[PDB]
């Protein structure tokens, strides 16, 4: 019975900043070389296992086998200097605690939940459209709308006092700041795991429908501890400014294909469903994220996975998966029933996808019927993208309409 293989060998994946919404070449190259592969990146050491099919990300992202506990131990290779949660947040935290965790916090998050913010929030992107109206037509829009929109947003339903929302802002992107931007995000971590913790403590101790109201109260119940609660809330917290460059790069695309912007322009009732095709096309993250340990052994398409070593699964390659997606590279706002992955699976799969839906939605309709005929002020090409970030999108984005 002839000696085959199961050896992949490590397959560097060096930083490298991409340009506007291209997939990552080196991903095409992993994901057809087989289901599992392994791969080395920037920082950290040694080689971690790569799971790129939407069957296996689903079954590594929700088996009990793999944990993210044990991620603190060794320095498993990744594409950050530094972690990003801290060491009792929900990224690093498993099922048993994991569980109770997010139970603290799950009823603000749900579509029912978000939808409460819903017309509060419809008002304050009007107000930010306007004042963007009132300049005039040359305007960068993201510095203009899809940074302060998703900022306010989240601060809002966090409890964060508005003269706060800088210093928010300030040490997202200094943690997200592709890490490899320095590293001086581990101050910046600290900084805010302080500042949620005064929150949390202060005021925080009463009654109140924002979120770090609700973490004060579960831990003054002994539901949960600080540090817990604040955890999740610094997660929370930066997570909230992923929709500024995902929807940069949903704008990006929509206004450099006519084609697929009169049909939403056209269409207010097909949005949603457009919106969450955009959302499982677009390519929100450079590389991968945070790993799981296989805390026993477990087979993967033929692939013996050995307790101990580190596995990452790419939602972007899964989202790209022809068996699932036929025709994965097209954008087709009709779409089966198409259950992508852009915001997880699992345990840990992502509290604000339904709060990103909401926003998304709202930003297309003030963007596209509130706004006179918005356009790109330069070709698609020349629109600039963060080079050096975890969370791929525009530096500026270039727009006028027709005032
Ligand atoms: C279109 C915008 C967004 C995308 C594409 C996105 C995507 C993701 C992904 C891929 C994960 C990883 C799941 C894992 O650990 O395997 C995640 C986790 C997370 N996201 Fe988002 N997210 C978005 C917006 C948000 C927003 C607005 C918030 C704040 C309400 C948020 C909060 C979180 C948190 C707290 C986690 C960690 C959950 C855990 O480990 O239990 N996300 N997100
Ligand atoms: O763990 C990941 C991860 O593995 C990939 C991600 O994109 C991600 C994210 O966008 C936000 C998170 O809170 C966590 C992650
Ligand atoms: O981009 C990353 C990333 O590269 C690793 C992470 O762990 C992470 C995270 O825990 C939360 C985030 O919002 C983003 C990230």
């Amino acid at each position: 019975e002839t000696i085959s293989q199961a050896v992949p060998p490590v397959r560097d994946w060096p930083a490298v900043d991409l340009p506007g919404s291209d997939f990552d070449p080196v991903l095409t190259e992993l994901m057809r070389e087989g289901p599992v592969t392994r791969i080395s990146l920037p920082n950290g050491e040694g080689w971690a296992w790569l799971v790129t099919r939407h069957d296996d990300v689903r079954l590594v992202t929700n088996d009990p086998r793999f944990g993210r506990e044990a991620v603190m131990d060794r320095q498993v290779t990744r594409l950050a200097p530094h972690f990003i949660p801290a060491r009792g947040a929900v990224g690093f935290l498993d099922p048993p605690d994991h569980t109770r965790l997010r139970r603290s916090v799950a009823a603000a998050f749900t579509a029912r939940g978000v939808e409460r913010v819903r017309e509060r929030s419809r008002g304050m992107l009007d107000e930010l459209v306007d004042a963007m109206l009132r300049a005039g037509p040359p305007a960068d829009l993201t510095e203009a709308v899809l940074s302060p929109f998703p900022i306010a947003v989240i601060c809002e339903l966090m409890g964060v006092p508005a003269t706060d929302r800088h210093s928010m802002h300030t040490w997202t992107q200094l943690i997200l700041s592709s890490s490899h931007g320095a590293e001086v995000s581990e101050r910046a971590k600290n900084e805010m795991n302080a500042y949620f913790s005064d929150l949390i403590g202060l005021r925080s101790d009463s009654a109140g429908e924002d979120v770090t109201s609700l973490l004060g109260a579960a831990v003054g119940r002994d539901e949960i501890t600080l540090s817990e609660a604040v955890g999740l809330a610094v997660l929370l917290q930066i997570g909230g400014e992923a929709v500024t460059n995902n929807s940069g790069q949903m704008f990006h695309l929509l206004l450099s294909r006519p084609e697929l912007a009169e049909r939403l322009r056209s269409e207010p009732e097909i949005r949603p469903r457009a919106i969450d095709e955009l959302l499982r096309w677009i390519p929100h993250r450079n590389a991968v994220g945070l790993s799981r340990i296989a805390l026993e052994d477990v087979e993967i398409k033929g692939v013996r996975i050995r307790a101990g070593d580190a596995v990452y699964v790419s939602y972007l390659a899964a989202n790209r998966d022809p068996e699932v997606f036929p025709d994965p590279d097209r954008i087709d706002f009709e779409r089966s029933p198409n259950p992508h992955v852009s915001f997880g699976f699992g345990p840990h799969y992502c509290p604000g996808g339904m709060l990103a839906r909401l926003e998304s939605e709202l930003l297309v309709d003030a963007v596209l019927d509130r706004v006179p005929g918005l356009k790109l002020a330069v070709a698609p090409e020349d629109v600039p993208f963060k080079k050096g970030a975890l969370i791929r999108g525009p530096e500026a984005l270039p727009v006028t309409w027709a005032a």
